[PDB]
């Protein structure tokens, strides 16, 4: 009965240190490890639930689950209801609930055969999900008991392989370790470090299968939870409340798994085009005069900058919706001037509202109080904590009245200072004291029977009381949604205030966040280690449907070095969200603050990003319309090549651009993985060392001096580019170009999506142009999928073709010889000057 292999032992003492006698008294097996692995574990006979009265309907199945022997947790729910819904060919959904009592549930809006089959074990109860095509077992919950107590749910499964990704937010390789790893989801203000619950929680994983297929599992539960991985391999979800509400996504391709997950939680929002430009911020731009010098200094040194930011500096006494009349007396004029020059403006907004001012002196608090917008305590008064301005109350973003109040405060402030988006910080919610100024009461929510592995060992640490009251439920159930709910409220507030697409960047997140907002990875150190760790983290958030993500370029905490900031700017120019931000006590790190050689390398990185913006924007359109990733790991694009599975220090933009950064000090080369095919060096395309890597699926060492980042373009792909500007207001007016990467057989395909860059409801109203580009048999053409006023007058003036094996004697554009072209026999590049329009059918040819 106790003859269970070490790797397959499921912990029967997750709640406390246990002796052999207590372990055995629980009905469990005691076998010490020989050197983590639990010593006390469940035998196969440990009491679980029994399935009874299984029945079928058009939707799927229903059954009763009954537990006869209590567990060691209090308040087992002995009778449960199972509902299995076979929702689509790719999506299976099941719930386990208490039929006698409504329990907390997360607020979320909703040959021919499915890819899955589902079977059940009777006693002990289990759900078993097979992939139909190959019979692989994807889910099998029979592997361990089902626990379902009021404040402890546990469901386990075998995993199909040792390769699993997801379960943000943590500082970790992209592929998670199955070596007895406890992953804790409890939103927490902590500078990113390994082994810790960070700012967000995403209870989703994607599991790879031998041969390159994959599936995903989403547990729709927002309670504090641990997810425990062991090397058998297997996983246990361990939550402190709510219900088991489980979605399984069948793929089979990893890209399809992500799309299927996003079909449930929401496709990524479409950012405004300007949001893809460079953003620059620090804590410490302490006046409008200083802030203005930033733009002046960037401009003088020819560095693009679309958006100027401020941190708390602008506020009056660190309070939302105010500005001080010392250094920021002329804040409105500063922002108006930014707009006059074609730039946008962003500033920090905190959730917590100063509660200490004289009554009637601070409208956000006075109005919030009147309307009852705040989270309240046991006696019904606002819970008061401590954040930047001192004593503060916390808005309840599940309360409709709070949503209306937030809209009003944002609109009123925007009437004074016309900011263009909101940077929402401190929204875990972060509290500088434990729980509240008045502590927290002693009850089961504050002192639960199972506390997940949170930093500080309590759910109150660095946040507010768990038993505090919100409109929908207690904070205990809603905590992991705090940031998400603020992001939703802010998205709506910005739509109403400005009437164009919102731009919200949030610290705290939950599953589905990307439908409303972007993310940055928080208070990272200026270290080579954190530069490297930013790659898997940005990739992870893309898999989780938050493609608008980045880290603070050059790092936030501490002092950066010139070398680190060159490499971080190079890599960071490929973050889908690119912002350099810096702490109050740090040395300056704006691009213009470095030596001339470093400035040149930083300028090159920004210039290349700006040239790529039409392509990056098209990638965001694909994310928004089809649930695609923007920055993606090699394994998403080449899953059948298992050498890609562990690669997380390279990234792709979409299908075709492979970026291989230097991520260590003192390196003048880098070794990266190249999937089978021809990869052209993007440096062979003119913008205002072998030319091609011919890979069989192999590691390649590349030169990478300080001034260089390696970027390669996949053969078979065409990328749209646009001319330069210090802002997108300027760059969007420039002529465009194509880079055409030919296969050996002369083929390539690409596309361009173009709209006005900021309007709402573009796809619904059809207010966009969409063009496909095709290379074949020594010709390049466009195909006009949709042409509207938005895309009219887009000038195509340059076409660069990579992999042209022999010099052409003539090059034609719509049947007439071009004004000129160049061919380089060494690089195999044909560069062609043309006078064409993206929105009018053309034919370019050569021979
Ligand atoms: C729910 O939240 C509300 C706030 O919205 C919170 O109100 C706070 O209650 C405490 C008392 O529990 C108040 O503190 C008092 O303040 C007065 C005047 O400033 C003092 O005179 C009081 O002193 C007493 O306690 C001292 C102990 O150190 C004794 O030495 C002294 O002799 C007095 O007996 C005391 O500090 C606080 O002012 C309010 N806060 C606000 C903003 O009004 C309430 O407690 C919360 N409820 C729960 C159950 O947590
Ligand atoms: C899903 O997981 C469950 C639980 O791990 C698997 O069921 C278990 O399978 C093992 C191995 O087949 C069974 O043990 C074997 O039992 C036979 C007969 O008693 C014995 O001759 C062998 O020596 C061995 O011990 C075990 O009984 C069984 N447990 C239960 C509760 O059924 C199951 O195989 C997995 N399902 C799938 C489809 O993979
Ligand atoms: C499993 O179901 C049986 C039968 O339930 C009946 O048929 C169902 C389709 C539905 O229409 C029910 O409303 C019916 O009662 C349950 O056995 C019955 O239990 C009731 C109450 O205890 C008793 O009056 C009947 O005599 C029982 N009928 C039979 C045929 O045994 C049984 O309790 C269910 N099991 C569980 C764990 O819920
Ligand atoms: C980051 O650096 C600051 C400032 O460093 C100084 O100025 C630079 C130009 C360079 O010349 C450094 O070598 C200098 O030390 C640090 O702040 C200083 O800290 C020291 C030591 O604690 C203190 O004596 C100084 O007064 C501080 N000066 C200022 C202007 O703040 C800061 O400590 C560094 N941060 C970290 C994490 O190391
Ligand atoms: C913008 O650039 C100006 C000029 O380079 C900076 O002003 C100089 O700052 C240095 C400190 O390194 C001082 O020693 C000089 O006295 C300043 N020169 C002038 C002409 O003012 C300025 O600090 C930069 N501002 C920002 C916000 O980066
Ligand atoms: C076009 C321009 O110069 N300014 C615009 C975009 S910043 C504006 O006033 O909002
Ligand atoms: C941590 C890791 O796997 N790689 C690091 C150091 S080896 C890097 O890319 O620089
Ligand atoms: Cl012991
Ligand atoms: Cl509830």
């Amino acid at each position: 009965q106790c003859d269970v292999p070490p790797n397959s032992r499921f912990d029967c003492a997750p709640d406390k240190a246990i002796t052999q006698e207590q372990c055995e008294a629980r009905g469990c097996c005691y076998i010490p490890a020989k050197q983590g692995q639990p010593w006390c574990f469940f035998p196969p006979s440990y009491p679980s639930y029994k399935l009874e009265n299984l029945s079928s309907s058009e939707m799927g199945y229903t059954a009763t689950l009954t537990r006869t022997t209590p567990t060691f947790f209090p308040k087992d729910i002995l009778t449960l209801r199972l509902d299995v819904m076979m929702e689509t060919e790719n999506r299976l959904h099941f719930t386990i609930k208490d039929p006698a009592n409504r329990r907390y549930e997360v607020p979320l809006e909703t040959a021919p055969s499915p890819l899955y089959s589902v079977e059940f074990s009777e006693e002990p109860f289990g759900v078993i999900v097979h992939r139909q095509l190959d019979g692989r077992v994807l889910l099998n919950t029979t592997v361990a008991p089902l626990f379902f107590a009021d404040q402890f749910l546990q469901l386990s499964t075998s995993l199909p392989s040792q390769y699993i990704t997801g379960l943000a937010e943590h500082l970790s390789p992209l592929m998670l370790s199955t070596s007895w790893t406890r992953i804790t989801l409890w939103n927490r203000d902590l500078a990113p470090t390994p082994g810790a619950n960070l700012y967000g929680s995403h209870p989703f994983y994607l599991a790879l299968e031998d041969g390159g297929s994959a599936h995903g599992v989403f547990l729709l539960n927002s309670n504090a939870m641990d997810v425990v991985l062991q090397p058998s391999p297997a996983l246990s979800w361990r939550s402190t409340g709510g219900i088991l509400d489980v979605y399984i996504f069948l793929g089979p391709e990893p890209k399809s798994v992500v799309q299927q997950y996003l079909d449930v939680v929401g496709y990524p929002f479409m950012p405004p085009y300007w949001g893809l430009g460079f953003h620059l911020c620090r804590w410490g731009y302490s006046s409008t005069a200083i802030t203005r010098q930033v733009v002046e200094n960037m401009t003088r040194a020819h560095f693009p900058l679309d958006v100027q930011w401020n941190d708390l500096d602008y506020m009056d006494s660190r309070r939302d919706f105010t500005f001080n009349k010392d250094g920021f007396r002329d804040f409105p004029a500063m922002v108006q001037e930014l707009h006059q020059g074609g730039r946008r403006y962003m500033m920090i907004v905190d959730p917590a509202i100063s509660s200490s001012g004289p009554a009637g002196s601070y409208r956000p608090y006075d109005e919030g109080l009147r309307r009852g917008v705040f989270i309240t305590n046991e006696t019904g008064q606002p819970l008061i904590g401590k954040v930047w301005p001192g004593s503060t109350a916390f808005p309840d973003f599940t309360n409709p009245t709070a949503l209306a109040w937030w809209e009003d405060m944002v609109a009123e402030f925007h009437d004074q200072v016309p900011f263009d988006g909101m940077w929402i910080d401190m929204n875990e919610p972060s509290n500088f004291i434990r729980g509240s100024e008045d502590g927290c009461p002693n009850n089961e929510l504050e002192n639960p029977p199972y506390v997940p592995g949170v930093v500080g060992g309590t759910l109150q640490a660095a946040t507010i009381c768990a038993s505090s009251h919100q409109f929908l439920s207690t904070h205990y159930n809603l905590h992991n949604l705090y940031g998400l709910t603020e992001a939703i409220a802010s998205h709506r507030a910005l739509v109403k205030a400005r009437g164009t697409r919102p731009f919200v960047i949030s610290r705290s997140t939950f599953a589905g966040h990307g439908r409303y907002a972007g993310h940055w990875t928080g208070d990272v150190w200026s270290s080579w280690e954190q530069l490297a760790s930013s790659v898997p983290e940005i990739l992870q958030f893309n898999l989780l449907g938050v493609p608008l993500v980045g880290a603070d370029v050059c790092g936030f905490l501490g002092n950066t070095s010139e070398e680190l900031c060159v490499r971080w700017t190079q890599l960071g120019a490929f973050y889908p969200f690119m912002r350099n931000h810096n702490s109050l006590l740090s040395l300056p790190q704006e691009p213009y603050s470095f030596s001339e050689p470093a400035q040149q390398a930083m300028r090159k990185a920004l210039t290349l990003r700006y040239a790529l913006l039409p392509h990056l924007y098209t990638l965001f359109h694909q994310a928004h319309v089809a649930g695609e990733t923007v920055a993606r790991p090699l394994f998403l694009e080449f899953p059948k090549d298992s050498s890609t599975w562990t690669v997380d220090h390279q990234l792709l933009w979409g299908e075709a651009l492979l970026i291989t950064p230097v991520l260590q000090a003192g390196k003048a080369e880098v070794t990266g993985y190249f999937p089978l095919g021809t990869w052209y060096d993007l440096q062979t395309v003119p913008i205002e060392r072998e030319p091609a890597i011919h890979s069989e699926g192999q590691w390649v060492t590349l030169p990478a001096p300080l001034d260089t980042i390696n970027v390669h373009l996949r053969a078979g792909y065409i990328i749209p580019l646009q001319g330069p500007g210090l802002t997108t207001t300027e760059s969007r007016q420039q002529p465009m170009a194509l880079a055409v990467a030919l296969t050996k057989g002369g083929e390539a395909r690409g596309e361009l999506f173009w709209d006005d860059g900021e309007s709402l409801e573009v796809l619904e109203r059809g207010a966009y142009t969409q063009v496909i580009f095709l290379a074949r048999n020594n010709t390049i053409v466009n195909e006009l999928v949709r042409v509207t006023s938005e895309g009219a007058g887009l000038q195509l003036q340059k076409v660069t073709v990579l992999g042209v094996a022999t010099a052409p004697q003539q090059v034609l554009s719509n049947g007439v010889p071009v004004s000129n072209f160049t061919y380089s026999p060494d690089t195999k590049v044909l560069d062609i000057c043309v006078s064409l329009l993206m929105g009018e059918q053309f034919l370019v040819s050569w021979c």
